[PDB]
Formats: C-alpha cells, sequence, structure tokens
C-alpha cells in the first residue's frame, strides 16, 4: 500500500516489486494461519452431537475461505456467480504468455581458455494481444 | 377424545371441529418438541467415538419419527412395509376433491351505492366416488 513512488525503497522502484518463487512444497505453503485443531466447547459432562455436527460445517466454510477464497470475487464464484472486474477493482488480465528463455555456449579458444565455456541465453519471443475493447479511459500496461 | 356429543362444546357440535389453516412457514412449524440439541454423556476426560457413532444414529431414528413418523402406519411404510386400514382403526379415504369457490361482483346503483360493490361468491361443483366395495358394515360419510 504505499502511497507516492517515492514511498518505495531503492531496489522497488528501479526494478518493480519481488514476486513468489515458482510453486513448491516449500513456496506454496499453506498460508501461515491455517487451522491445525478447531476446539469446541462442552458442558462439564455431555456434548451437544447435533452442534458438533454445525461445528464442522461452521468449520468447512473457515477452511474453504482460508485455502482458497480469500478473495471476495473467488468467495462469490464459489456460490456459482460471477463479479465484474469493477466489483473489486482488479485490472483486467488481457493476455499472459510463459516461455522458456534458452540460448547457447561459447567457447574458449586460447591458451588458457581453451576448454572453457560461457553461457549466451538468448530467446526470441512473441507477445500477441487480440483486439480487445476499451470501456472507458485508462491504460494498457505490460509487464514482464 | 370425546366421549359423546354432549361432551363437545357449542360450536364443535353445531359447526364441526377446527382444521389446521393451510400450511405456511408460521402454520406448520416443525412439532413443538423438536429436538435442539442431544446431549450425549462423557467421561471426565474422554469421549467414546464409537459410542458418538451410535448416539448420532439412535437421534437419526428419533428424528425421522418425530418429524414424520408419529403414526405406527407411517413408521411401517418407513420399513417398505405397509399396514391394513384396519391394524390402526383409520378411516379409510375413499376420495377427495378440491377446488376454489369464484363468483362476481353487483354493482350498486342507487344515488348513494352508485360506485359500490358486493362480492356474491357462487361456484360450481362435481364431487365423484367411483364404484367402490363394501367389505363390511358401517358409514360412508362426506365432509367439507
Amino acid at each position: 500500500t504505499e502511497a507516492n513512488p517515492s514511498n518505495l525503497n531503492e531496489d522497488d522502484a528501479r526494478y518493480g516489486f519481488r514476486c513468489c518463487h515458482l510453486k513448491n512444497i516449500w513456496s506454496a505453503p499453506l498460508p501461515p494461519e491455517t487451522k491445525l485443531a478447531e476446539e469446541m466447547g462442552i458442558e462439564s459432562n455431555s456434548i451437544d452431537i447435533m452442534g458438533l455436527q454445525a461445528a464442522y460445517a461452521q468449520l468447512h466454510t473457515e477452511q474453504e475461505r482460508t485455502y482458497f477464497m480469500q478473495r471476495y470475487r473467488d468467495v462469490i464464484s464459489s456460490f456459482g456467480g460471477s463479479t465484474s472486474y469493477d466489483a473489486d477493482n482488479r485490472p483486467l488480465l488481457v493476455m499472459h504468455t510463459d516461455f522458456w528463455a534458452s540460448g547457447y555456449d561459447v567457447d574458449g579458444t586460447d591458451q588458457s581458455s581453451l576448454g572453457q565455456f560461457s553461457g549466451r541465453v538468448q530467446q526470441t519471443f512473441k507477445h500477441s494481444v487480440p483486439r480487445f475493447f476499451v470501456p472507458e479511459h485508462g491504460v494498457m500496461m505490460t509487464l514482464a
């Protein structure tokens, strides 16, 4: 929530924010506040089995939310409904491309560099956005 | 359970008993003694999860009963069996008809009644019982 580009720090402002590593077991853990146990109160000597039933149901709603419905839009999708991008002010994703960056090695050829190599990665790529209709004034930003 | 027509009160005896309003949220509530919680005892520090399981099962039988199997005949139907009308001494329903009672308005036509109306409801109707076999002596009663 920085208010001005001037509230950003050296690195961020010049290179952009940092993003998440590709997903793996250690970089895609369940949200840190994930419940590991759900307590349910009980009268000194008895337990309301009907309440216990509700308790679970309630928990279920809580979990679903924590695990994958943390964003309003996703909760509404949960019900089988939908939301315009104006509903939560989300930028509209118009096109997403992804590709691997490969290249070649350069062979060292002098007395000491003979048998050495330097990797030069150089990948060509196309990123094409199909004719899009702009309903209101604004910006079309493309990032990498 | 009145024993003699003479044990009936003025209104009842002359006009018949009162019946339930058409079903709606406030006139078709779950039977007043419907369970809102089912307690299950538990040893001071532990709970028998196997018992809890049975507890629910038992409850289920209790609920089903309260909600819709309060009559013997309905419990037996529950098992996929059947009962003669002699089993619980139920009168045999031979024919049930239902219809709406509409009519017309009568227009007022004198100096003060001009522009006034009186509703006269008058509905024609047929109630036909298909040839029925009477197995034993008795009565064929038709009520409205």
